């Protein structure tokens, strides 16, 4: 029973990100200062109701779902695309699914002791991040 993802989580490793962006099609000089910064990641779960915040000095993100129900995502300020999103779990992990105009693209996030994993994913680019849990 590892499905609560509740807590603020600081960013320790963030591999090919560069690659991932390079996908979105974000352009050389947003990825110049976006592949430098290390993000914090706030989860507010109820159930399967979450609220995610994901910070850093360049840009800020904000989505809320529910697992199992498909919803209209914006990507404001990241690749600014709409897609249809839908979050489910496969066992503890939380998967989502982006389907719009890039092919392969979604994410997934699990809990492994005090790491938050979260693996997202565009076309033939994964990117790899690894936070640690952060005291209260
Ligand atoms: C918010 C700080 C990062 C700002 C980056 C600025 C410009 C790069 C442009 C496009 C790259 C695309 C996504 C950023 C990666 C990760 C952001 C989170 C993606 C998510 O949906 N996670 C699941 C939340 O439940």
């Amino acid at each position: 029973m590892t499905r609560d993802q509740n807590g603020t989580w600081e960013m320790e490793s963030n591999e090919n990100f560069e690659g991932y962006m390079k996908a979105l099609d974000i352009d050389f000089a947003t990825r110049k200062i976006a592949v430098r910064l290390t993000q914090t990641k706030v989860i507010d779960q109820d159930g399967d109701n979450f609220k995610t915040k994901t910070t850093s000095t360049f840009r800020n993100y904000d989505v809320d779902f529910t697992v199992g129900v498909e919803f209209d995502e914006y990507t404001k300020s990241l690749d600014n695309r709409h897609v249809k999103a839908l979050v489910t779990w496969e066992g503890d992990v939380l998967v989502c699914v982006q389907k719009g105009e890039k092919e392969n693209r979604g994410w997934k996030q699990w809990i492994e002791g005090d790491k938050l994993y979260l693996e997202l994913t565009c076309g033939d680019q994964v990117c790899r991040q690894v936070f640690k849990k952060k005291l209260v």
